């Protein structure tokens, strides 16, 4: 398992615009398209994001480009934070990956938002952090995503995704 497969698991996979868990425009494996009402709005950043006239309709191939695009800008976005990086820096493999679907959801300034947990990671204080995570409004939302990232923070192995 890894990284990529990890948040495919958790966003879907969808070729037509649809609406998130929080009501926003979204296309491809989790894509946030615009947080405005306007669904022409959303077609507009999506020609925009294609450099070609969709009429909200992709191809696999042009979700899977999205992706790849916005997994690295995920770690490169940790990497240049100087919140994140001492954390990022701190875990194994596995943890690593549990960070940057944390990123990718709720973007760099949401993540740095967890100072506390994010402290107790670094100490490797893992049932500690575990519990301070769940204390969240991302957990109370999305409950079953939450919980298996949370689960690979707690265990380092993949057995919440297996
Ligand atoms: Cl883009
Ligand atoms: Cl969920």
């Amino acid at each position: 398992m890894n990284i990529f497969e990890m948040l495919r698991i958790d966003e879907g996979l969808r070729l037509k615009i649809y609406k998130d868990t929080e009501g926003y425009y979204t296309i491809g494996i989790g894509h946030l398209l615009t947080k405005s009402p306007s669904l022409n709005a959303a077609k507009r950043e999506l020609d925009k994001a294609i450099g070609r006239n969709t009429n909200g309709v992709i191809t696999k191939d042009e979700a899977e480009k999205l992706f790849n695009q916005d997994v690295d800008a995920a770690v490169r976005g940790i990497l240049r934070n100087a919140k994140l990086k001492p954390v990022y820096d701190s875990l194994d493999a596995v943890r690593r990956a549990a960070l940057i679907n944390m990123v990718f959801q709720m973007g760099e300034t949401g993540v740095a938002g967890f100072t506390n947990s994010l402290r107790m990671l670094q100490q490797k204080r893992w049932d500690e952090a575990a519990v301070n995570l769940a204390k969240s409004r991302w957990y109370n939302q999305t409950p079953n995503r939450a919980k298996r990232v949370i689960t690979t923070f707690r265990t380092g192995t993949w057995d919440a995704y297996k």
